[PDB]
């Protein structure tokens, strides 16, 4: 008995006064008036229930959001469900409004030094936590990250998140691949299943790059071109490099490339202070055994106004899922849902 642009949006009684915001993988997101705490919040409607896929995400971020407890993490406050499974066929997901996010942002605003800076410590700050608890985000990139108007910064979208498993990271070249393709470390096309953790710092140097010029800086048009955008800049990697390539497919595929020297990121980014590139040189790294970690990104140069190891927290134990989600059934993840929402009924 509340309608935004159709569909339903029935938020109950504590949500009032809806608006749109926009669209959702699964539905709609609109801000509403939040009767009891005074304030206006965000709500997203869920309506994952007709896919096994889209029942996955859905668990997976609700799991993970519930038990991370960060300033930069965006935090569930409610979720709204039905009171029985039967009847349940929509879930509201209730968080704190945000303003925009980067990718709206940096549609129209360039961005100070001094604001690339925070925003890329807040990101980061956030990183160590999830590093912390074991788990990889997997689809970092400008529109899941929001901001606020004091320009608090809040990691979303945990959707693709999974535990770290670098003893099961190796598949064969050309393995297809989910998260978002400009984002994409180079690994991933050649040789990575994507869970480790040096996935996530790829995708945080490729936003650092895209803060300071407001566009994406390896714009692949498919799957194997955005291999080449990463190489046209990087240049070819050393025999090092190819060396610590075993899987041979991806190693010929690699020597078979004429000689392409690096772009210097100067030449890139000639407004950007040096110290940040120098951090994006390190995070931007070809061989991720030799790309930088959260934490020591954060003790870089270019974020000593704000590093502070004491005031970067980390998570009070591992996460682990009970069981794997993608081995699951339609309604055996709608069970699981049903029951991880349990705690927000007045029931
Ligand atoms: N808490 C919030 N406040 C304001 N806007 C939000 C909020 N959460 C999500 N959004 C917007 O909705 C989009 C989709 O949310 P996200 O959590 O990324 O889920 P997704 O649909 O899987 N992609 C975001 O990119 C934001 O612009
Ligand atoms: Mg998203």
């Amino acid at each position: 008995a509340a309608a935004a642009g159709p569909q339903v949006f029935d938020v109950g009684p504590r949500y009032t006064n809806l608006s749109y915001i926009g669209e959702g993988a699964y539905g709609m997101v609109c801000s509403a008036y939040d009767n009891l705490n005074k304030v206006r919040v965000a709500i997203k409607k869920i309506s994952p229930f007709e896919h096994q896929t889209y029942c996955q995400s859905t668990l997976r971020e609700i799991k993970i959001l519930l038990r991370f407890r960060h300033e930069n993490i965006i935090g569930i406050n409610d979720i709204i469900r039905a009171p029985t499974i039967e009847q349940m066929k929509d879930v509201y997901i209730v968080q704190d409004l945000m303003e925009t996010d980067l990718y709206k942002l940096l549609k129209t605003q360039h961005l100070s030094n001094d604001h690339i800076c925070y925003f890329l410590y807040q990101i980061l700050r956030g990183l160590k936590y999830i590093h912390s608890a074991n788990v990889l985000h997997r689809d970092l990139k400008p529109s899941n990250l929001l901001l606020n108007t004091t320009c608090d910064l809040k990691i979303c979208d945990f959707g693709l998140a999974r535990v770290a498993d670098p003893d099961h990271d190796h598949t064969g070249f050309l393995t297809e691949y989910v998260a978002t393709r400009w984002y994409r470390a180079p690994e991933i096309m050649l040789n990575s299943k994507g869970y480790t953790k040096s996935i996530d710092i790829w995708s945080v140097g490729c936003i650092l790059a895209e803060m300071l010029s407001n566009r994406p800086i390896f714009p692949g048009k498919h799957y194997l071109d955005q291999l080449n955008h990463i190489l046209g800049i990087l240049g070819s990697p050393s025999q090092e490099d190819l060396n610590c390539i075993i899987n041979l497919k991806a190693r010929n595929y690699l020597l078979s490339l004429p000689h392409k020297n690096k772009v210097p990121w100067n030449r890139l980014f000639p407004n950007a202070d040096s110290k940040a590139l120098d951090l994006l040189d390190k995070m931007l790294t070809f061989n991720p055994h030799k790309r930088i970690e959260v934490e020591q990104a954060l003790a870089h140069p270019y974020l000593e106004q704000y590093y502070d190891p004491s005031d970067e927290p980390i998570a009070e134990a591992p996460f682990k899922f009970d069981m794997e989600l993608d081995d699951l059934p339609k309604e055996k993840l709608k069970e699981l849902i049903f029951e991880e929402t349990a705690r927000f009924q007045p029931g």
